């Protein structure tokens, strides 16, 4: 997250990190045996760490669980990055409470101008690199379906929104992908993609979750 915060400790309760070795990608728990995350996250194999904050100290608050099953959007282009969405099946379920905690899948989609929040624990500098221990968060707003597919013309399909700023300064980046974009208590996108980050008129991309709720309840539900 570039031009973030940090979050307060554990006030993200539903944000995941995908762990290959190290944190690759983010995630959001959705129900107590599915996270959700972007297709171009993918790995044949996946440890998820919930109830982190410092993803570099073990605080006693983490849950960390393997993947069993790893689910990719069956119509995911990876050039296009249309249907930018996997599912995660833990191979046990997670332990709720205040620290660890799902987020509702949309009830609708969101309005232009809605306020969301979005974290991740990506890259921090708008040049050169910086990957942060602590959990970063960001405020920002769904854009206008004018700004968004200026910015990238012919590339923005119905399942993106671009959510963020047109000044250059404040978006995900790498190592965000496969996160949460929470609006009025509702996971509006997952980090996708854009064209580097926090640059001016390339806001961040994001999959548009609003058109896949029945997608991951019945992948839920087969699995
Ligand atoms: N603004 C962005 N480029 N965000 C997406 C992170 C890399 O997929
Ligand atoms: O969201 B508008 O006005 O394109
Ligand atoms: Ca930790
Ligand atoms: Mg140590
Ligand atoms: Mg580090
Ligand atoms: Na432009």
């Amino acid at each position: 997250i570039v031009g973030g915060y940090t979050c307060a400790a554990n006030s993200i309760p539903y944000q995941v990190s995908l762990n290959s070795g190290s944190h690759f990608c983010g995630g959001s728990l959705i129900n107590s045996q599915w996270v959700v995350s972007a297709a171009h996250c993918y790995k044949s194999r996946i440890q998820v760490r919930l109830g982190e904050h410092n993803i570099d100290v073990l605080e006693g608050n983490e849950q960390f669980i393997n993947a069993a099953k790893i689910i990719t959007h069956p119509n995911f282009n990876g050039n296009t990055l249309d249907n930018d969405i996997m599912l995660i099946k833990l191979s046990s379920p997670a332990t709720l409470n205040s620290r660890v905690a799902t987020v509702s899948l949309p009830r609708s989609c969101a309005a232009a101008g809605t306020e969301c929040l979005i974290s991740g624990w990506g890259n921090t500098k708008s040049s050169g690199s910086s990957y942060p221990s602590l959990l970063q968060c960001l405020k920002a707003p769904v854009l206008s379906d004018s700004s968004c597919k200026s910015s990238y013309p012919g590339q923005i399909t119905g399942n993106m929104i671009c959510v963020g700023f047109l000044e250059g300064g404040k978006d995900s980046c790498q190592g965000d992908s496969g996160g949460p974009v929470v609006c009025n208590g509702q996971l509006q996108g997952i980090v996708s993609w854009g064209y580097g980050c926090a640059q001016k008129n390339k806001p961040g991309v994001y999959t548009k979750v609003c058109n896949y709720v029945n997608w991951i309840q019945q992948t839920i539900a087969a699995n």
